[PDB]
């Protein structure tokens, strides 16, 4: 089982103050590793949700769309783009309402960062052996 996850007012305040917030254990670690293993097989790294159901399944079952909308005070947002990345330098600017970087493997598997605008420096990174997926959410 998994406990229900609920944002606290202080999580909102942190995101308001800084424009990002990092959560430990945002997504179940086993769901992240399973997705990563399927992505390695699938081997182009853009919009991998069009090829594997695990991306939207994580978005929906962890409620990343509802959490992003809540943090950004949007009625609703939806996943519009994604990118499976090996290095943080690969995460370029996207003008969407909110992004989520979800780490898929290694020590920080399951950790996720909500942010808007450019990827924030000196907040989150993962080892050279590990990967992550950036999820772009839009109210458009």
């Amino acid at each position: 089982s998994r406990m229900r996850a609920v944002l606290h007012l202080e999580h909102k305040r942190y995101f308001q103050n800084h424009g990002h917030i990092l959560f430990e254990g945002l997504a179940p670690v086993s769901d992240c590793k399973q997705l990563e293993a399927e992505l390695k097989l699938f081997l182009w790294r853009e919009n991998v949700h069009r090829t594997l159901p695990g991306v939207q399944m994580i978005v929906k079952r962890v409620r990343l769309d509802h959490l992003a909308a809540e943090l950004t005070h949007r009625s609703r947002v939806a996943l519009v783009r994604d990118l499976w990345v090996q290095k943080q330098e690969e995460i370029l600017f996207d003008d969407c309402d909110c992004s989520v970087l979800l780490c898929l493997s290694g020590e920080k598997a399951g950790w996720g960062l909500f942010f808007s605008g450019e990827y924030p420096q000196d907040v989150f990174d993962w080892g050279a052996g590990d990967t992550a997926i950036i999820l772009r959410f839009s109210s458009a």
